[PDB]
């Protein structure tokens, strides 16, 4: 891992916090270049071992991975305190607030696109036999480009991390929601329990960052579920996007696409775009008549 001496690094905004750190927008510098944008995550004196491992563990995943999809490291302070994390900026910030802040902005073909890209990104996962735990749109970043970069690596950090993720009748801390039937019923997380929740995401892109199963509460989601129900189509979706989630929320987990599938699908539909065209048919809550 790139060792960054302090001198380099210029913090320069939060933009994130927590108890034992910050998350900062920064400079870097790497005499001859400019200095260029980054994002710094701290961790303060006083820190615990498993703190020390848990925040130096994450770099480490990060430094493992090359993909266009993944946020890149640019290295690490660990030789003086307080240590940090520095990686590329991301300048649009999570996929959620965006999309919330964004509402009705983009084209479908657009949308599509960062679904895409979140695809390429799990599939690269997948295969390097990462399982993410907690995918969803708030631990996706977005470039100026419109890119969309998986985040939020670790192991036992991320679902203790992460305020959407609540401990259940069984003792167990996830993000119900977003999470398969398996990894709550009996702690099972694969990459295909990764695919359901890839399919809890292209819901939230579709629609803009609505919150999956509204008000429901996590109780009432589960019962939901084991019921049989799901997640209604978004308005204006493509029929073929809406097959695609709900092929990611078969309760047989050997019945799910798999991401290769899933980035062939969203590729192909991308390459005929007119294919994005056909709707599928939307169930209104509210019906206006007029004479
Ligand atoms: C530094 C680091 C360590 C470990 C793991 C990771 Cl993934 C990182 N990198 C990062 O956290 C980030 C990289 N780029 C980021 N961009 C970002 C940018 C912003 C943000 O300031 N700007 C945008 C400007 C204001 N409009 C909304 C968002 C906000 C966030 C969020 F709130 F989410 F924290 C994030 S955060």
């Amino acid at each position: 891992t790139t060792e960054i001496h302090p001198s380099c690094v210029t913090r320069q905004k939060v933009i994130g916090a927590g108890e034992f750190g910050e998350v900062y927008k920064g400079m870097l510098k790497t005499s001859g270049k400019k200095e260029v944008p980054v994002a710094i995550k701290t961790l303060k004196a006083g820190y615990t071992e498993k703190q020390r491992v848990d925040f130096l563990g994450e770099a480490g995943i990060m430094g493992q991975f090359s993909h266009h999809n993944i946020i890149r490291l640019e290295g690490v302070i660990s030789k003086y305190k307080p240590m940090m994390i520095i990686t590329e900026y991301m300048e649009n910030g999570a996929l959620d607030k965006f999309l919330r802040e964004k509402d009705g902005e983009f084209s479908v073909l657009q949308l599509v696109g960062m679904l895409r890209g979140i695809a390429a990104g799990m599939k690269y996962l997948a295969n390097m036999n990462y399982v993410h735990r907690d995918l969803a749109a708030r631990n996706i970043l977005v470039n100026s480009n419109l890119v969309c970069k998986v985040s939020d690596f670790g192991l036992s950090r991320v679902l203790e991390d992460d305020p959407e993720a609540t401990y259940t009748t069984s003792g167990g801390k996830i993000p119900i929601r977003w999470t398969a039937p398996e990894a709550i019923s009996y702690r099972k997380f694969t990459s295909a329990s990764d695919v359901w929740s890839f399919g809890i995401v292209m819901w939230e892109v579709m629609t803009y960052g609505e919150r999956p199963y509204w008000e429901l509460s996590n109780h009432e989601v589960m019962k939901a579920i084991n019921d049989g129900f799901r997640l209604p189509t978004p308005m204006d979706c493509p029929s073929a996007i809406y097959q695609l989630m709900m092929q990611c929320w078969q309760q047989e987990r050997a019945r799910r696409p798999k991401f290769a599938d899933i980035v062939s699908i969203l590729d192909k539909l991308i390459r005929a775009p007119d294919s994005l065209k056909t709707l599928a048919d939307f169930d209104p809550r509210v019906s206006i008549r007029l004479p």
